[PDB]
């Protein structure tokens, strides 16, 4: 469950046409990918993406795009 495929994962999310239409989850997967390519992974920072999906996830009643669910199971592993 390497770096670069949390990373892609975000960028994946990122381009997803419901999250570009949302100012708020947009900035926020964009500043989580920012920190991951430039810091790399850590723990608080998995919880942080952790919390923001979650939160996309429960505001959306489940209705989110395939990409979502799979960023979440990347970061819910670690």
């Amino acid at each position: 469950p390497s770096e670069k495929e949390i990373l892609d994962a975000l960028s994946k999310v990122y381009s997803e046409q419901v999250i570009q239409a949302d100012d708020y989850f947009r900035q926020a997967i964009f500043e989580l990918a920012s920190q991951l390519e430039k810091e790399g992974m850590s723990s608080l920072l998995a919880t942080k993406i952790d919390s923001l999906i979650n939160q996309y996830i429960l505001t959306h009643q489940f209705d989110a795009p395939k990409s979502i669910f799979d960023l979440s199971r990347l970061v819910k592993t670690k």
